């Protein structure tokens, strides 16, 4: 079926492909002459660390950096807004929802290396369930891979190059750059009829030696890895066929490969999978078109392009997408650890609500739209200074999905009870104690000015003059609460958002 | 499921108040297939088939239920309890006290539309969606209405299902032997102790006991009678012939255990989680129970004849210890029985920034929105008790608060509303936040306004008795001011003259 | 509970069900055409008795043939080779595993009706385990047995229940139309879709349908036939009654549905966490399924005649890829057989420091343990082959390791022991820990030894078939090659001036004493 779709693409797809085997030689031969080899060797060590942290994140961004700076075949910045044109109304609304789809299924797959799911103190159904989500994707209690102060840095660093590739089999198989070239040839040909296999490696490699490098996913892995995947992807640049990877893109023509795509979309009944995991072809193609508007998506090196191809190619409650997202995103949270919440504006009608696992550091932090704009009115002049219209770009029905997604019987601490217990009660959860601490108003927010310090940049909701009748005082945040009420209990004063930014504003 | 795990659990808890029922309800049983009319019962049956029925179908069917309930020995009888602080903790009683509220707003959304009526009219796509999905779930000039009746109290109590009269019904109108239904009914019993029989379970069943193909299963519990052949009725039967399993079907309250029983309730309550929902539709077994055991403190909640009972659960069980969540639900599903589009009368009493009376009136239809308001400056609530609506303030303490903001946020937008001088109902209706409601201004002359003073009094006195006072002008006596009759009477006035009226908002809201 | 093992069972295993009411209806209108009702009649009485014999037996098994010559529902004899496709390495590992703890609770549950229990002259202690054994396992001199027969072999598979033969005999029996009888147990069955059927439901179907009083409650499913009204006989004959509703009673095995059957039930197991227990009673639903399944790949499990199969589920089905703690428990029951007080001999082949065959006696009963052990020195087995028991070492190889410290461990405390030479048995016992156990040296001359030696062979050459080589004497000249087993019988006849005509009984199971 998947091959299917990928000779489909192929075919539909044939005059934006060309022979770019020269190219790709050129490129593998100004890697040779000028990367640092040990310093691949260097980074295939840090990706077989179990847990990895900044400084390894930062040698593989120098290397990736080195690398493209060696390169022809690469990818620019290059956004692309798509209007109605080539591509009708309708065509427009089918990639809309599909990059929403996409949106899900690789924040579902990835996210997690970072963010991490917690694997502790849990029920054996539950370890069952996200031991296999873990093993679906690649992968104290919480499990992660990369430990980093921001995960953006990770985006775009991880794909592979056929020039990479082709340049470490030579260089560290130790063989001639010939037989590298000869050997993932012979592997291109037989991706012309079948996705090869174990068997077909197994049975090259006895005529080719430089293919036992190769270990027979596309999950957890760097352009440094020898993957059945990335040698592949090699040998079809090598043929003299209509390879999908050889597509290069333009502004003048991502309109009609998006048109074609969703030709063969139509004709085949293609989708884009709510499975974490490998990417099928749909979802491949959809995401590396997506990514920029002038480069070779496939093959060129992309490891200085910023942002996600949703973020990069735009179509001018929670969806059923966006709630797979978010209860996989919980899933981060220790339901035995201290919780805080705090929420702003009135229990019936809240209007920012915070939780906080001091021990973890996450936190869950979201916006709501007020019901009652004449209240809201004297808590924005008295307590959170929020002023309405900011609200309008934050994403509603997070209330309900998130309170409903919170685990079962936790322990909640708070200051204080009432309307948190209102809240909770309100959305069915009467499972959840409460721990009111009730400090005085003075003992509260003595490390008030030291959370702001420290967090200012975790929230910019906060705009308007507060007052206490009058004199100018600090507006109150969700979130800011939880932090210095509990710096308060533990008598002094890491964080990781629990939701992704791009679901708590839309 | 969750349903029969909160079913399973209250059969264990209650064990001790369930009894072995199966000789009684076969001697009510053989009481009905001796005495009772069943040719009436396909009438009966027939009048339910209609999708729209009236006071004369009423009639029929409160009659063959007088019937019924004359031939029974197992029958509830009128008995109100008030439930204080003993058995039951003061905790106990906030908790009932807030799930009859809730209950209370569940069973009349449920309920009530179906007399009082949703307009299914001239409006969006997205109105006529979500009001669609609100119909289907409760099993039902614009308006969709089931009953069109008089008085919808007397619908009170007539449709419960009693494990006799499917007894007999099956037995008669099937053409089987009273043995045959009972093998039947009992092997349903048995299902019961272990799981809810599906549509799955039946028809196995009727493959050898073909009086259950008499059971139509995609059919609700909603909108039927205890002459309806449902899946529920089944079940409720085959459970009282089992004497045993702990069924709740066979629970008898008195005076004596009804707070032990409630105890007993809220155990599993808080062991399980059990709630009242806020969704409109089937009960759920707490809903249910909690229902059924505070209808009456004497009788058997599930499968006595309560036909002859007046009054619902909230009226007839009470706790002695603005608007809730609750009631706003009740509120904004009750003023979809409105015609956004049509003619819409308002007047009030008391100043703009102080009203006292409320009234809205659409003609063509009947319907009315009235209700009251205390004041906040009492020394002109005075001056306009002596000159215009003769309304003493302690009479203002038994209404609902809250009804102002909450009535006039949910008029329909772009609503167009006729005004006997729009500058106060301008300025209130602006107070409130509702600039986008139209005003047309009549100005009738004071004589030509009250025209039909007399003849709208004459008609419809007994829908306000607010007015006390004697009301003088500058001195003469003259007759109040009513918001509601004003606008009878101005509509009146316009229309050269002057049906029974409608009122959209429940009395129990009106009032607390 | 158990119930809900069923319920898994019959949701995963849904696509192997199908509807055999009309099947089953006609073998019992079969049945009621052409069986003897009167020797079912017979046949309830022998079962009635507290010790039945080979005569009983007879009666039983000619029945069960008459039955089976009537219906269409018959299993076939069909072995299964259970290999790696269908069923993975682990599957096949995990199966192998469940079938080796299915051997030990079956045999431990069946074997004490036929091979018995000592009940005599034992401590307070003793009497109280037993009993409770025997109460457990449904057995209600100082021997207690109820089978007493030649050849134990011919009980197997003689006692299953089938729904023909239950509708049947309602009827018949009942003195009701068949109807009447199946529309009784099409209610039961219809009980059975939601829970397991239990006494006070029972009591509320009799109320309707009379022909359930036929039914005993209280009796379980141990020490039973298919002549038997037994609930469980009931409520399997009630779950073929119905169309639809995935009752495990209905599903077919064939050759080529076996190994998804098996596997299926694998996922059932994980998911449940459902076991064979450690216990002996009654089965539970999946030691249940995975006994009926592996008794043939060719029948209806649950519901066919399956009287003319042989052998046992671990036999009929294999996985093809010391004693455990199952085979140990299986074994120290075995041991129950003996009676501590009784004359025993006790005789070896084989050095004491290396012995390759050991044989212990209690002539009064005529009971015996005798099994072999692999030798340590090649060099010495080998002469000792020539001079003594003609064992061919690789005839060894499929003997059961471990029993020699197993069977002397579990040897009654303080008992007393009659051998010919003393010294080897002494240096045995002490080897293996057992330096308390009393010996009495007998000895007996050459010749006054193997007076009896033909008589004895001549009587019970079938017990052991170990010893093919040529064995000399030098002058050389051929003799009789020594068996352990015989020198305890001939020595015992040489004492007591003569050998009686008697069948022995072996306290081991062949499936121990082999591997
Ligand atoms: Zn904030
Ligand atoms: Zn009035
Ligand atoms: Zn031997």
């Amino acid at each position: 079926k998947s091959f299917l779709w990928t000779q489909s693409l192929r075919r539909e797809l044939s005059g934006y492909c060309s022979n770019i085997k020269l190219q790709v030689v050129k490129d593998a031969q100004a890697l040779l002459h000028g990367l640092d080899f040990s310093e691949v060797s260097n980074v295939q060590r840090l990706m077989r660390k179990e847990r990895r942290d900044d400084n390894d994140l930062k040698r593989l961004r120098d290397l990736n950096q080195a690398v493209n700076n060696l390169v022809e075949l690469k990818s620019t910045q290059q956004k692309s807004i798509l209007r109605v044109g080539t591509l009708t109304s309708d065509d427009l609304l089918i990639l809309a929802a599909d990059l929403e789809k996409l949106k899900s299924k690789v924040i579902r797959t990835e996210r997690p290396l970072s963010a991490g799911v917690y694997m502790g103190n849990l029920s054996s159904q539950q370890l069952d369930q996200r031991r296999a989500l873990l093993n679906m994707i690649g992968m104290d209690g919480v499990v992660r891979v990369w430990d980093v102060k921001n995960a953006e840095l990770l985006n775009n660093q991880f794909g592979t190059m056929p020039s990479l590739t082709l340049a470490c089999l030579t260089k560290q198989g130790q063989v001639d750059l010939n037989d590298a070239v000869q050997a993932l040839t012979d592997l291109g040909l037989i991706y012309t009829a079948k996705y090869p296999n174990t068997s077909d490696l197994d049975r090259l490699t006895q005529s080719h030696p430089i293919l036992n490098m190769i270990d027979t996913s596309s999950l957890n892995i760097s352009g440094y890895n020898f993957s059945l995947g990335a040698a592949v992807k090699a040998g079809a640049c090598m043929l003299d066929g209509n390879m999908l990877e050889t597509i290069k893109v333009s502004p003048q023509t991502m309109d009609g490969i998006l048109k074609s795509i969703l030709k063969v979309k139509k004709a085949l009944g293609m989708f884009i999978s709510d499975t974490p995991g490998e990417r099928n072809p749909y979802e491949n193609i959809l995401y590396k078109i997506c990514l920029s508007g002038d480069g070779w998506p496939y093959i060129a090196s992309r490891t200085s392009i910023t942002g996600r191809a949703w973020e990069n190619t735009v179509v001018d409650g929670l969806t059923y997408s966006q709630l797979m997202t978010l209860k996989d995103a919980m899933l981060q949270l220790d339901p035995n650890a201290k919780t805080w919440m705090d929420i702003e504006g009135r229990p019936e009608d809240p209007v920012e609500i915070a939780l906080y696992q001091p021990s973890s550091g996450c936190y869950i932090h979201f916006f709501r739209e007020p019901t009652d704009l004449k209240q809201f009115k004297q808590d924005a002049k008295y307590s959170h200074g929020i002023d309405v219209t900011d609200l309008f770009a934050t994403q509603p029905g997070l209330t309900s999905a998130v309170i409903d997604a919170l685990p079962r019987n936790m322990v909640i601490t708070c200051q204080g009870s009432d309307d948190i217990r209102k809240l909770l009660e309100s959305q069915g959860r009467k499972d959840i104690k409460l721990i009111d601490i009730a400090l005085s108003k003075t003992d509260s927010r003595k490390y008030e000015n030291a959370v702001w310090d420290q967090y200012k940049d975790l929230c910019h909701m906060h705009t308007g003059v507060v007052v206490e009748k009058k004199e100018e005082i600090t507006p109150h945040c969700a979130l800011m609460d939880c932090i210095m009420f509990d710096a308060a209990v533990s008598g002094g004063l890491v964080l990781r958002a629990v939701l992704p930014r791009d679901m708590v504003f839309r």
